[PDB]
C-alpha cells in the first residue's frame, strides 16, 4: 500500500504565458491531458496540482466574476481528476500578486477565494491552496492573506476540503522556520490546513539546474520543517520538489522521501514538479509517455506508491 497520504504531480500548462492577459488557449496556455493524467493515475498517484492564473480565471478585479471559458477548462480538468478518485488542488499560481501587484487586500483575496470555492463547494477530493509562493512582501500580510482565504471558502459552504496553506519566501521548506513561524496562528473550523512547502535541489533551491547540492540535500534541506511541523502540532506536503535525471539527484530523492516515511506524523506527502503537455525535454518533465522524470524518476517514486 501507499506510504503517504498523498503523493502525486503538478499538471503545469493554464499558467504558461502569463505575460500574455488574457492570453488564448492553446496559444499561450494549454490545459493537462486527462489521458495523461490517468495513466499517472494508474501507476499509483493519488493527487494532481493545477496552476492558474488569477487574472486569467477572475479578470481584471478579483473581487468580479470569472471568466467563464477558462472556468469551464478548470472545472472540467479538477473534476476529470476527482472522478478517478484522486485529489485535484486548486493552485491560483500567483505569487501573492496580481497583476504583478501585491495583493494587500485581503478582503478582496476572501472574495475571491468564495468565488472560486463555490465553483467546488461540495466536491470533497478539491483541495484549495491559497496561494503559489508568496514573496518578498509584508510577513503579516502573508498571514492575513491565507487567512483570509480560508474564511473565504469555509464561507462558500466548502468545509469537506483541505486547504494547502503557503508561506513567505517562496514557501521553501529550508528557510521555513525562521521566515514562517507566524504560520502556525492560521485557523480553520474543519482543521483541515496543511502546510504546503516546497524544496528544491540545487544550490540556490530555485529548482531551474539538474544538478543537485550533494545526495543528501533534500534530507538536509527538510529536517528544520519537519521539526517544526511535529513541535507545533502541524501536518505539512510538500507541493513541489523536483531533480535532474542524474544520480546525486535520484540518491537526493530517495534520500529525501525516505526521511519524509519516518515522519508521516507530520508530512502527509509530495507533489513533483512538473507533468503538463508542453514540457519537451524538461529537465522535470513527469508527463507520460516520454518525459524524462516519467522515465527515469517514477522508477524512483514507486516504493511510496
Amino acid at each position: 500500500a501507499k506510504v503517504f497520504q498523498w503523493f502525486g504531480s503538478n499538471e503545469s500548462g493554464a499558467e504558461f504565458g502569463s505575460q500574455n492577459l488574457p492570453g488564448v488557449e492553446g496559444k499561450d496556455y494549454i490545459w493537462p491531458d486527462p489521458n495523461t493524467i490517468d495513466t499517472l493515475i494508474s501507476k499509483g498517484m493519488n493527487i494532481f496540482r493545477v496552476p492558474f492564473m488569477m487574472e486569467r480565471l477572475v479578470p481584471n478585479s478579483m473581487t468580479g466574476s470569472p471568466d467563464p471559458n477558462y472556468l469551464a477548462d478548470l472545472i472540467a480538468t479538477v473534476n476529470a481528476i476527482t472522478q478517478k478518485g484522486a485529489y485535484a488542488v486548486v493552485d491560483p499560481h500567483n505569487y501573492g500578486r496580481y497583476y504583478n501587484s501585491i495583493i494587500s487586500s485581503p478582503s478582496d483575496f476572501e472574495t475571491f477565494w468564495k468565488t472560486v470555492a463555490s465553483q467546488f463547494a461540495s466536491n470533497p477530493l478539491v483541495i484549495f491552496d491559497t496561494d503559489n509562493e508568496y514573496h518578498d512582501m509584508d510577513q503579516t500580510l502573508v498571514l492575513n492573506l491565507n487567512q483570509a482565504a480560508i474564511d473565504g471558502i469555509r464561507s462558500a459552504g466548502a468545509t469537506s476540503q483541505y486547504i494547502f496553506v503557503e508561506g513567505n519566501s517562496w514557501t521553501g521548506a529550508w528557510t521555513w522556520t525562521n521566515v514562517n513561524d507566524n504560520m502556525k496562528s492560521l485557523t480553520d473550523p474543519s482543521d483541515k490546513i496543511i502546510y504546503e512547502m516546497h524544496q528544491y535541489l540545487d544550490s540556490d533551491g530555485s529548482g531551474t539546474s539538474a544538478t543537485c547540492v550533494s545526495s543528501t540535500i533534500g534530507q538536509e534541506r527538510i529536517t528544520s520543517a519537519t521539526q517544526w511541523l511535529r513541535a507545533n502540532g502541524k501536518k505539512g506536503i510538500i507541493g513541489e520538489f523536483a531533480g535532474g535525471a542524474d544520480n546525486v539527484c535520484e540518491t537526493a530523492i530517495t534520500g529525501m522521501l525516505d526521511y519524509m516515511a519516518q515522519n508521516t506524523d507530520v508530512w502527509t506527502g509530495a507533489i513533483w514538479w512538473a507533468a503538463g503537455p508542453w514540457w519537451g525535454d524538461y529537465i522535470f518533465s513527469m508527463e507520460p509517455d516520454n518525459g524524462i522524470a516519467y522515465q527515469q524518476i517514477l522508477p524512483i517514486l514507486t516504493p511510496y506508491l
